[PDB]
């Protein structure tokens, strides 16, 4: 109802079928079959696919396919990245990971919402939000990440928790919402799991 | 016992592996391997292919692969339906979703179950029941949808929530286990997300 | 450090690109990339798959591709095994699972996790502990077992829970975290879903 591409930055309702789109889309998918289809050992193959997919990849990073996005020039992220099995990125625009973030198997990420009045998408109406992924974030298996999320750097998402809100840094946060449960301390400098201590030397 | 599938529409603890129902899986596997990795280009031989592989489906339908079922022909779908990647549906009997339906990126429906009671399901034993889900039904991420499970029309199921009983038609549920939290009324009519209004024209 | 499969056996923290383990990773997805894209009609190549994939594979095992593993090597299955789409088993160590067992679609298995302070996780610091899970189990769908957990003989956990801490043998489990909802009795002898009772004949 003005450009789409302009209402998508402005945070206002669009539709995604037109204004090339649909085959900025295209191209994506079309790079995306070939990384999770490229044998194992294509590592070369895959270190470049994963070049061309992204819009933005820092030094030293590794997916492990499958990975899922819509457009993957939406997707900006730092040094050391790593994802597990079956990330998805739903980036009708920015998606901004940082340094050293580990990404656990089976984590969704979505910038995209739809309207929740039926009458305000009966023509597949959305709305885009971007996330924002601090540095050295560990994200536990099964999250779902919201649109317009930020997880402030250095915290830790619980494994199976939906983030809706904003999450600050240097926490452990988790649930159904995700809700922060603690602060990382110096008691985490020494235990690592449960009841076992980094005997360091 | 009495023939399997007089048995499946009944109720009743069954298991399936004979009445031909073991090659009408193999029969929808092989429909559903060929959809899965077949090239984003091929939009025609995907769009003929979502046509075999349901029983019916309503003109309009997009599925992105890949997708995953028992069997196909248990699955009725009607209009405008839009589907997510990874949506997996274990129709072992009907599923019916009707028209306007949008479901996000990971979900699972699932109208088989099997007995708590370890004695029970020695040898498999299963229990199906069908799954309805209303007209212009938003499904967000991670959901999973139980065994007899009824969706009304125009309601929103929140990301992550586990359904095991029926929502009512015009709400908002979500949680673990899924709750209704509100009505949808005209409120959200105005504002589509957040504290951001749709300034009407 | 010490040798790092050492560290591995003792709980201790450690990394992965040494002493042949990229190797074994190798060798790994090279046998699952084969086995999550062979043909449904291919029964046999995937029979004599399994075999190979896993370390221990008990009689009448089935798993529905895709299967996701770091190395398949460390995990051991019992007799009639079935899992459903999409399994994941991050099995940097041994991951054991008894009899009778049965895997909802998309569950989550992983004996690994990474500490907690981002400054012991500098060079992807990572633990590994065993997970056991008891004979006669029921997992359901969307389900994460973490690391060290042990579920007890012919429990069941309901869909969509994030197991933490071990479950006792006999037990209904479920939620985010997971906990023992009740106890399995005769009562579930004759009522096998809601309100079904199986009519004995
Ligand atoms: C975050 C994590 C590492 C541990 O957090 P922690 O502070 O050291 O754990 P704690 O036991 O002290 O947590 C405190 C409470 O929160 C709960 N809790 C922990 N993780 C939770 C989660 N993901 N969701 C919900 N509740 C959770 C605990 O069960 C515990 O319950 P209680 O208060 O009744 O006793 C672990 O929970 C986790 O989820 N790790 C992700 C593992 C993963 O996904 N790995 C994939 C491969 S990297
Ligand atoms: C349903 C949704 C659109 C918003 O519902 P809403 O009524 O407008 O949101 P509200 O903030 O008013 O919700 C009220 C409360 O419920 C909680 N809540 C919202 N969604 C929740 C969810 N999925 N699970 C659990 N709790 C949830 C909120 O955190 C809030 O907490 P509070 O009571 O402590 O303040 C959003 O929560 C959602 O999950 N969308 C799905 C997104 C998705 O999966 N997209 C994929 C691509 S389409
Ligand atoms: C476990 C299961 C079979 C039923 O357990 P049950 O004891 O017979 O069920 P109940 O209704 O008596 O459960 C009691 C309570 O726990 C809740 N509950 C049940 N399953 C739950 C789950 N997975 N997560 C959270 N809460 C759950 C119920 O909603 C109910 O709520 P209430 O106390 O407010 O009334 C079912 O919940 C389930 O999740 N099955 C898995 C299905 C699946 O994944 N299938 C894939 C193909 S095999
Ligand atoms: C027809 C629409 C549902 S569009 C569809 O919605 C998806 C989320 O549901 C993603 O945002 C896709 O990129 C978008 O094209
Ligand atoms: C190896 C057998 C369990 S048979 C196998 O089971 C599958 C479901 O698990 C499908 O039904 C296949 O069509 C059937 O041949
Ligand atoms: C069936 C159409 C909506 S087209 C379909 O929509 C998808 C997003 O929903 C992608 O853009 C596909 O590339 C496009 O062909
Ligand atoms: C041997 C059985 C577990 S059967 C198996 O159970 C699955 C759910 O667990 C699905 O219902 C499959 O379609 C069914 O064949
Ligand atoms: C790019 C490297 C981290 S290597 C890469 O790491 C993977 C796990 O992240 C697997 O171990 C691969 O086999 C290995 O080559
Ligand atoms: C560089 C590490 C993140 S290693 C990486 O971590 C994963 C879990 O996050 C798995 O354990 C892989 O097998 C392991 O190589």
């Amino acid at each position: 109802n003005m450009p789409m591409t302009e209402r998508i930055r402005a945070g206002k309702l669009f539709t995604d079928m037109c204004e090339g789109l649909p085959e900025k889309r295209l191209r994506g998918k079309t790079l995306m079959y070939e990384f999770n289809h490229s044998h194992p050992s294509e590592v070369e193959k895959r270190e470049s696919l994963i070049k061309e997919m992204f819009a933005t990849v820092g030094e030293n990073a590794w997916v492990e396919p499958p990975v899922y996005f819509s457009y993957g020039s939406n997707i900006h992220i730092g040094r050391n990245f790593y994802a597990n099995f079956n990330l998805t990125i739903v980036d009708d625009y920015t998606v901004t990971i940082g340094d050293n973030v580990l990404i656990a198997p089976n984590v969704t990420l979505s910038v995209t919402g739809h309207p929740v009045h039926h009458e305000l998408r009966k023509n597949g109406e959305m709305y885009s939000f971007p996330i924002t992924i601090g540095n050295n974030v560990w994200i536990g298996s099964h999250v779902v990440i919201n649109p317009g999320v930020t997880i402030g750097d250095n915290s830790v998402i619980g494994a199976g928790s939906i983030v809706t809100k904003d999450i600050p840094p240097n926490v452990v946060a988790a649930g159904v919402p995700c809700r922060v449960i603690r602060e990382i301390n110096d008691r985490d400098k020494h235990y690592y799991f449960k009841d076992y201590k980094v005997e360091s030397s």
